[PDB]
């Protein structure tokens, strides 16, 4: 797989692949090459003419610094703002944020030179894992200045193929990538951005999509277990509650298919999940392809160096707070349909489906969402900010994308368990059989954890199924019985950027 | 104004007139009276024909007809659960309002005279009673309204806001009670209404301070002397998000390196901007939702079914976002209002008093306005994150959206205050600068708040300049000020009208 | 009826009494009129000699009689910044009395005859009129309340509540407005007693429904028919936490497998107990605190000293713990409420009601206990835990605790719903099972609510079962009936007495 | 590093020794062996006399053996990452502590080979997600003393077959006979081991909070003036009067320095209170059902596994903890502000090429603010997992772990105000500080030289964090301090609380 970068076209589909999908590999378009160049021909020129521009030749003090100060101010900067502690990101991650890094440079406004860009590009096609500690930000100049400390041949490096944290300088040599240089404005070119929390960002809204239709899957299998009626997938009910999350979960539950209300209003519930995420998606798509640089170069502009606060995560880190809280409620009712399922008067089935079943496994389920609802606390609604500097307000959204991301993997593991259970529901109900989809669905479950007989140790079944899901098996599984706009496919192409009816 | 209402056409702006506009009167249309008859019909023969139908008359087997009566009144009776402070006469009217136009569906199967006398009752200027603590998403609400309907439990009036017997006050309004027929106990308390009203009221303060709050920040920017850099189109375009671009636009009508707060304006107005859009339209839709179980379909395969559109997960999850995206803008307003009091920040005397060595000027309003973010904090975690269930039986996941919906509305209350410090503070600005001139809206802006608050010279009681201020914003006025100035797209106004509802492309 | 204050000898339950109660007056020890008059004399020997010190003549600059005089006033007025409804009138005058019982500490430089005015005000029966939002933590409150009685602004009286001109309020109350002298501004203002006197309603009424909470479990006990194995002594001698301990105690002097909000009440009663009864030492603390700035020590080494015991922090932390200790009362009587609707939980009735196919019982009266518990987690969250900064003032850290105790009153106040729904619930169940009887002082609490709501027969309004049963628990008359069968340790008491402040051992 | 438990001694700090104290040993006393034995006895009896009690042998005596198993099996329904090492065995060690009560009926065998396993080395796989307050965390430890699933060593910390782990360290596996599988996952080990961990480093860093406070307040030529005991003696709370007399110990005008004692004192005691629940809980019986030798009942069901208590206990320390970082924050902003610290801005000499400390203040910003999430109460939650029994639960599970989360992230804000500090003290040369603090300032410059250029400042924030939770810091101020301010006085087991009436 080789992505071609130009600023304008990366989705969090694509993005997260490029994490996550061996062989992955970046360019840049020709169109991209052209603007790169054309923004730093007016670097060079500010900086030959000695004319006075603040952000490209002056210090931190409005006055022009000289030549050999101004490249030691490049490496001063990225050394003192590489401030960030805690766990380092995975490789993917940080893999991520880098290949993000290069295509908001593609867009052609900050000023980076063109061969720093080829240096970041080779070093991602080589394999290179940046050291990012993953706390420190306040939305991303920590972040950005762990991944060109690296790129410097200082700090830690990794690679893909020796994932131990070492020596810098040793890594790039063993990758054969020759370390950056830096002249003016290319320290803040290479450190200005929201590139850490929406390439987390886009890890976080990829599984969030994915979990919203396998929860519909999910509570498929268990309304099939519990033997619930289709009534309530009546299309005139949700003709008459038309929103376009309800409709299409409820197309989707119809293809799978053809009460209590954690079965009987869960389109009224995933619906809205839906909408969140959708929308959450489409705020992500822009974000990971805006020029958050400053200051921006517009070599066709009226100003050629302008400043401004594209840099603001605020954007990012509000839409990562609400997909936290529209991903927390489908592990919500599902965990409620988990219970059910374990409960004789609820069920009709025996209870827990000398033995206990799958009763510390609902267990495992509550503590689950239980914990989400902290997470659901919005982080971006708080600003600390520094006095007598310029930062007076800031969006706190490095951990909006960290905790989005838990919330998801713990929303994953909450579906695995109800999935799980109703598997064994389906096997109590034998020699019933299900719908063509959900029978391929269960015996895709069963080749991987046998039906419960016996006590056994379930975290392995658990982890097992997880995995499953996780591997898109599941969704590839039913996916042709499903109408193609109930699939989530709309928002994997970009949309045109809105424009100004009037340009004043 | 005379409203027609016929449940499809009902926009957060309208309901919040018909609840808060002196001589709202409301009517149904030719087609939803149509609706409701046909529904009724359905009822009828069922009834009639002594079929077995659950929700229509059931029970808790057939009920026979003396009894079926009883059991609407019991339900009424019982499910008026809600405890603490009644509404406010103009959300109680405006849940009245909602309630009728969802009826306006004809999915209920209510009765045309049930729906006449709701009607009568608000033209008439009834005050129902309604405790706003209770509903887990609104059984208790709604079950309120149609007990002072049947002339029990308390009401008031317009005139007379006294909460007293409600069948003195029907026999004021010389309106009959209501009487329930099979299915009419259920019709009148299944539904959202209670959420989406007070929803409505939140998201349109919440559209209306987001454009006072430019306008804040333009006197802002003019009073601290910032530099108009931050607003050039091309950093916009490239960072292209709708609220963004738009904030940016709006911003440049009023003023035709700066701190974060007044650079990353745009960009942090922008998204509470377009939460607020996606609100607006979210609640735009439940609006005009038939929120009623069992529903009925007189064109339908089955006339009567089952469902659950009466969960208010999708209010109460957009008002819960609409907290969060509506608190930032008092968020970042406070830090522009600490740059104001700031000396070294504002190069204006400090706390926008001179002479202050015997006075403290507009000190301890920033105060106030970090005290109402810092609050605002609280009510920014999601209350529709949690679920109780209230049986181990069927009602098993719930919205518990009342909430949502009431410190929607505080969060919404706190923010126009803050808003109000910062104008006011603005301004202070402004005439610490004299004989300099600003633009010409923001001059306007200007002289309407020295209508109302005069300038600092000596020290006074400021609380009562803060609450001037803020009946200024929410007057109506300082928008209607500036309002020519800015493009007909950066007004916030394509929400105001009503889209046509989403269709699936595939008949599966 | 009349209660001395000395600034060290008040409890909350006894500043609840001065508010509450019809008739309250106070008066001030003679040991606190020496030290007022002492603390003053410094004051005055300092303005006299003309001595230039900071917070007593300064600005920052030596500042002349006339317009020293002047200072105090502007101090007041620009400092009267508070937003949002006014205060209850008896939070307003407890508020009132804690401030004095604060200056009777004597460290606070103020003059005797302003006290005085203050304590006349009072007895009076002045209501001060005191927006319940602004403290970031309370210089906008307690200003306001100088305010009025500088005759200024607004206030109301006992025999009229209406709000109207403080000058007109104080001419008919017989009492002449205060004057202020050098340091008298800000000797009023410095202080916690916002935060305080709200901290101490709280945590008052927590302490009472933490023993109505056992009261309730007890009938619900009875009407589930549980074992009474798990109190069991041994259980928790060998678990020996002291709520947990004397929780069992206090229940098994009412009482004289089973499900967890039964069996695990005491270990889940017991840490909220503890807690309730920590917040309490806090707060005794608090109420008896000179926080004053700069304070005043005649006999001190240093006689006027610059400190930081405004800070509210304090009160603030402890009241954010109160909500969370207290909402678990109301999160596991929930529980038990759900049992008792629960008929194969209960092996009652369905919802506590015969002839179930026309009636719905308490079934939506569990629903309102759910919501209250549901908004409690939101009010949960620690308001004390965010920070706004003025940058440039000294400003730089504050409590932001007034939100703190107006959300732990708001908690409390769920809370006593809540249990008041449970109590009302069991009850029905203790009808369910006649002939059968309870224990005697359980057969005493059961005919006390049966004196104010009958039992269930029919359907009817449930809410006025609801508000009568919770003004019922309010009325102390449920704990007045069970007191004398409790052991005098398991009755809540030792908090009332005030204990010997910490001494440091050592001397440096 | 041998510890004899009783089930009544044991303290959070001497746990915390347990986990992390290389060659750290448990052994259990004559008392408790007598204990054991004889609440077995009374469970012998009971199956012996074929006499029926629910928890014993309830739901023959082939199947009631395979009952235990299928009890740890199915039950080991955790996921997520497992916990550390150190924590793993802190919840080993706590676990056989609680069972020298001698109330759970376990078998005296099944005990010593708990014991002896901890002492060989053995660390338990225990994922940190599921419980809701410790049935799955204990059957984990449980599984692995079966020798089924994961285990590790601390020679070898590569979690790999249990079975071939129990060969390695020379421990032969536990077998169950009845009630044994309950005995060894009734409990609220997860959840107080955890916690024990939290408020032991809480203790610790209440104290260093100051030591960075006087640095501070010597960096910014601050007055003695709100130290004044005065001013303390008139709003007596203890921990604020405790905080004064450390802080003039040390140094013998903005609120996040002069309201300092006004602030730390409230987390000093919140931190104080925490302790004690925990020591309570520590050395409490959670078993059920409790077996009673000596009581008029010998086998009662009761709810002492209930997990509210500490739970509850360890939100609290996550607020009062959080505090400290984030009035520290404030004193890191003063320092980087030029108006404010009247020193060079961002404590750079030549800033014109040179940020400074700049980008440190804001990542201890950033974990102020992320600790305002974990504020948030999780024991405010309760999700009825049964439609019956288990109908209210604690979900201490979380409050635990965020608990240890607020204090490791205030850990780093205090070293960022220490490391910033110290270099105002550079600034401020030839001028010197007070004899201890000069000798904190010589500890930091050892390990962080002084800012001339600008370097790579994340070694340095982590450098300090380091000398920190060494204990190097405090070892040097302690005998400046008099006993009472040093937190010690929690170090001691009380005797715990005793009814005064009969009833």
């Amino acid at each position: 797989m080789r992505v071609i970068l130009d600023g304008c076209s990366l989705t969090p589909d694509v993005l997260y692949a490029l994490g996550y999908e061996k062989g992955a590999t970046i360019e840049i378009s020709d169109e991209a090459v052209a603007r790169i160049t054309a923004a730093r021909a007016v670097i060079d020129k500010i900086v030959n003419d000695r004319q006075t521009v603040y952000g490209i030749n002056t210090g931190f003090e409005s006055t022009i610094i000289p030549p050999h100060q101004l490249e030691e101010l490049q490496l001063n900067l990225i050394r003192s703002h590489s401030a960030c502690v805690g766990e380092p990101l995975t490789p993917e991650r940080a893999r991520m944020m880098l290949a993000l890094r290069v295509n908001v440079l593609c867009k052609g406004h900050s000023g980076i030179r063109l061969e720093t860009v080829q240096k970041y590009l080779k070093a991602f096609n080589a394999g290179v894992v940046p050291y990012i500690p993953e706390q420190g930000t306040v939305g991303d100049l920590g972040p950005l200045s762990h991944l060109a400390l690296g790129m410097l041949g200082e700090g830690l490096l990794a690679t893909l193929n020796n994932k131990k944290f070492r020596d810098a300088g040793s890594v790039l040599r063993e990758l054969g990538v020759e370390p950056i240089t830096l002249a003016a404005k290319e320290g803040l070119a290479l450190i200005n951005g929201t590139q850490f929390i929406s390439a987390l960002g886009a890890e976080a809204v990829v599984r969030a999509r994915k979990i919203a239709r396998l929860a519909d899957v999910a509570l498929a299998m268990s309304h099939e277990a519990l033997r619930a009626t289709n009534s309530t997938l009546n299309p005139d009910i949700h003709r008459v509650r038309p929103h376009k999350g309800q409709q299409l979960v409820a197309q989707r539950l119809r293809a799978l298919l053809h009460d209590a209300y954690s079965i009987r209003c869960a389109p009224q519930v995933h619906g809205i999940s839906n909408e969140v995420i959708e929308w959450v998606y489409g705020i992500l798509t822009t974000e990971l392809n805006c020029a958050t640089d400053n200051p921006l170069v517009f070599p066709d502009g009226v100003k050629k160096v302008v400043s401004g606060g594209n840099f603001h995560g605020e954007y990012p880190a509000k839409a990562l707070d609400m997909l936290a809280i529209g991903v927390h409620e489908l592990g919500n009712i599902s965990e409620r349909r988990i219970e059910r399922l374990n409960n004789p008067t609820l069920s009709r089935l025996p209870a827990f489906l000398l033995n206990s079943g799958f009763m510390i496994a609902h267990c495992t389920a509550a503590a689950l969402v239980s914990e989400n609802k902290v997470y659901c606390h919005p982080a971006s609604a708080d600003s600390i900010s520094t006095s007598a500097a310029q930062e007076d307000h800031v969006s706190m959204g490095g951990f909006s994308a960290r905790k989005a991301i838990k919330v998801v993997e713990n929303v994953e593991r909450i579906i695995a368990i109800e999935l799980l259970g109703a598997c064994q529901g389906i096997d109590l109900l034998r020699p019933l059989r299900t719908t063509e989809p959900m029978e391929k669905v269960w015996s895709l479950v069963r080749s991987v954890s046998p039906p419960w007989e016996e006590d056994r140790v379930i975290n392995t079944d658990i982890d097992n199924v997880t995995k499953l899901l996780r591997s898109g098996a599941v969704w590839k599984t039913v996916k042709p019985y499903v109408p193609e706009e109930a699939r989530f496919l709309g928002v994997l192409t970009v949309k045109k950027p809105f424009e100004l009816k009037s340009k004043m």
